[PDB]
């Protein structure tokens, strides 16, 4: 259920760059990420560099300003807030990963996408083939495509 953005037309901005991966494969990930939720709502995504974005990503380590710190290599990779003013939609991702375009390290696409769906109001899913399953999994990322309980969960929020 949860909250849910009340607007269709969401910015985003990339506060910083994770040094794991040049800027131009950050930008890639993410990009992508949005575009598999947008896919399959009516919900349109656009980057900016100035002005003030609905999603912030942020690439931080261990405490950082907020309530849920990270723990090093491993463990938490990343959290995300629920749709909102302010911190509300901000995805934040764990410097302390190794952040990768592929199944080395931690692959930023798949954890974005995760990521994202819990920006856009999205929780936990008990298929063990969804992308908002709890435990990250790396899959072909040349293949990946939302489970048909991911796409129910989002199209019951939007549209
Ligand atoms: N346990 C694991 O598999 C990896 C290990 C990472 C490592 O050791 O490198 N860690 C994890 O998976 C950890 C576990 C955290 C925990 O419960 O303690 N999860 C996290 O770190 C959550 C963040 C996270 C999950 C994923 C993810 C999940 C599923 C898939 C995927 C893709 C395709 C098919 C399938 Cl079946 C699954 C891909 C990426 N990407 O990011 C944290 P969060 O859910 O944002 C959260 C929830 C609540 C609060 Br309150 C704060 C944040
Ligand atoms: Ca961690
Ligand atoms: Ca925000
Ligand atoms: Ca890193
Ligand atoms: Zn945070
Ligand atoms: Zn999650």
């Amino acid at each position: 259920m949860g909250p849910v953005w009340r607007k269709h037309y969401i910015t985003y901005r990339i506060n910083n760059y994770t040094p794991d991966m040049n800027r131009e494969d950050v930008d890639y990930a993410i990009r992508k990420a949005f575009q598999v939720w947008s896919n399959v709502t009516p919900l349109k995504f656009s980057k900016i560099n100035t002005g003030m974005a609905d999603i912030l990503v942020v690439f931080a380590r261990g405490a950082h300003g907020d309530d849920h710190a990270f723990d090093g290599k491993g463990g938490i990779l990343a959290h995300a807030f629920g749709p909102g003013s302010g911190i509300g939609g901000d995805a934040h991702f764990d410097e302390d990963e190794f952040w990768t375009t592929h199944s080395g390290g931690t692959n930023l696409f798949l954890t974005a996408v995760h990521e994202i769906g819990h920006s856009l109001g999205l929780g936990h899913s008990s298929d063990p083939k969804a992308v908002m399953f709890p435990t990250y999994k790396y899959v072909d990322i040349n293949t990946f495509r939302l489970s048909a309980d991911d796409i129910r969960g989002i199209q019951s929020l939007y549209g």
